[PDB]
């Protein structure tokens, strides 16, 4: 009555699991360094390695397979890119120093060889895992094999730890496959999915820096007009990344700030950018011991606002209390929506105080800010590695900064263009009511001081809708008239459905989007990203 399993076909004869032939079973590898115990199971549309490891097992081999020809990849974090790739002609970018961890936290590999963070995708089938709790897990193609790995960072640990589970779906139907590894993903890590979503004005792609407390209060006024719950101060307000609680120019206390927006009747929001500290800060001349270093000396995790920004060293309880302390200190003023950004900060490789991988660290620091700000807070990750995050943050970016322009010839980068930024809203999808709320970034709806045509507005407000998306809002509302307004009504009523992006596996950027469900009833969006067209069906 035996019932194991072994796949039956072709290229699922590829597979080597730990050195081993693929089937159903419990298994060991004992290597000179480390040791694995791992099962293999059928699940439903799949299997599932899982097990544990001790030892050092520094960059892990798990899954070993001929490579398929056109993969969708995945970036590790909000702003890359999850698109469709060549696995065959690939040649390694230019990685911009001061942005080397946005690209890949094991950038060595992204040097020689195509790399996808956490999961790939061919069409009919999906490699992915299902946590990133201790190990990094990435994907490689090497000479037309595609690699699954573990990697460690050189972290040995004396006892068993447990992997970080991969599954291995197959159905012809690959949207399918791609939300069901995200149900496995969002059970292995109980995510966080609000069922209420919050509506909201943010300051950031209409002011950027140069925003005044006189112009907030404007459209603090404004703002009453508009289906708006959160209204969210960006980046502005601040002395310098790392000094939350010390405002510039014309800007009140941080908790008057949030006063002044709770007594006009919003959830007020605040941005801010908690692993990271730059090398001007008080909080980093104050306490230089509290950064990721590099031979004992601070290590840059990236150079933004002119300057070197510095990473928390999350293992640290100096830290983790100083953080504690923030956003305990936030939630006490008012605010209630967190938007933090440059998460990736957090999980740069490097030295830290206690012999723990990046990733563990980056785990302890947003756990203790969702201790800090409680239950009832909304938290936005932005600049996130995303695996890492989910079970913690209720909302996530996805994809790179939308702006106001289409960037119709832009390089997909993960530089800001909201054609790119819509890409990863639909690349994406499956991640939205799964991982956490996705996401899409910013409505720019006003009608000057924008490149935007009206039917970019459309096409992309529109989108976010189909794809039950956040919607926030981010223009001096003086200049938002009525289609602005227009748009924003008719993208609300878009919003409520179960998502599903048909042709997932699309080279041209022309998109089928269906969502069942919606307020509107059932609705279709077929999207064309390089024409700036769309069409839309409504029950
Ligand atoms: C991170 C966010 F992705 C973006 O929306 C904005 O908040 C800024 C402000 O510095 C770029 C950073």
């Amino acid at each position: 009555h035996s019932s194991g399993l072994v796949p039956r076909g072709s290229h699922m004869a590829s597979m080597e699991i730990f050195g081993k032939t693929f089937r159903e079973g419990r298994f060991v590898l004992k290597e000179k360094n480390f040791t694995v115990e791992f099962a293999v199971e059928k699940i439903h549309l799949g299997w599932k390695i899982s097990g544990r490891v001790k030892g050092s097992p520094g960059r892990l081999e798990v899954l070993r397979t001929k490579a398929p020809e056109k993969v969708l990849v995945n970036n590790w974090q909000s702003w890359g890119p999850c698109r469709v790739v060549d696995a065959f002609s690939f040649k390694p970018p230019e990685i911009d120093p001061n942005w080397r961890y946005t690209a890949s936290v094991v950038p060595d590999v992204l040097e020689r060889n195509l790399q996808s963070d956490y999961f790939v995708a061919e069409e009919g089938k999906v490699y992915g895992f299902l946590s990133s709790k201790i190990a990094h897990p990435f994907f490689a193609v090497e000479d037309g094999e595609l690699v699954a790995y573990l990697e460690y960072f050189d972290v040995e640990f004396d006892d068993f730890v447990p992997l970080e589970p991969l599954v291995v779906l197959e159905d012809p139907n690959t949207p399918l496959l791609l939300e069901k590894y995200a149900e496995l993903v969002g059970m292995e890590n109980n995510a966080r999915v609000p069922k209420h979503t919050p509506t909201g004005w943010c300051s950031w792609y209409h002011y950027f820096l140069d925003l005044t407390w006189e112009e907030t209060l404007k459209n603090l006024k404004l703002a009453k007009n508009f289906p708006f719950e959160v209204f969210q101060i960006d980046d502005a307000y601040e002395k310098d990344i790392g000094d939350w609680l010390v405002t510039r120019g014309d800007f009140p206390s941080v908790e008057e700030m949030a006063k002044v927006i709770a007594e006009n009747g919003f959830i007020p929001g605040i941005w801010t950018a908690p692993f990271s500290v730059s090398e001007t800060s008080d909080v980093f001349n104050e306490h230089p011991d509290w950064v990721v270093k590099e031979n004992g000396e601070p290590k840059m995790a990236y150079r933004n606002w002119n300057k070197k920004i510095y990473a928390l060293d999350l293992s640290k309880d100096e830290v983790l209390n100083w953080l504690f302390d923030l956003f305990s200190s936030l939630r006490k003023m008012g605010y209630r929506y967190f938007k933090i950004d440059f998460l990736f900060a957090g999980a740069v490789p490097g030295e830290r105080k206690k012999n723990i991988t990046p990733i563990q660290a980056f785990r302890k620091g947003i756990e203790t800010i969702r201790k800090a700000v409680g239950e009832d807070s909304f938290i936005l990750g932005c600049g996130s590695p995303l695996l890492p995050a989910v079970g913690c943050v209720d909302g996530m970016r996805i994809g790179p900064d939308t702006a106001p322009f289409w960037g119709e010839h832009i390089e997909d980068n993960g530089a800001p263009a909201a054609r790119w930024a819509l890409r990863n809203a639909i690349t994406r999808y499956f991640m939205h009511d799964r991982f956490w709320l996705n996401d899409p970034d910013c409505l720019i709806l006003r009608e000057e001081k924008t490149d935007l045509t009206q039917k970019e507005k459309e096409l992309y407000s529109y989108t976010c809708g189909v794809l039950d998306n956040m919607i926030i809002e981010s223009d001096d509302l003086s200049l938002v008239r009525d289609h602005g307004k227009k748009v924003l009504k008719e993208t609300l009523e878009l919003l409520g459905g179960r998502p599903r992006v048909q042709n997932i596996m699309s080279e041209d950027l022309r998109y089928e989007i269906v969502s069942s469900g919606t307020l509107s009833g059932n609705v279709k969006i077929v999207v064309d990203l390089n024409s700036r067209e769309y069409h839309l069906e409504k029950e």
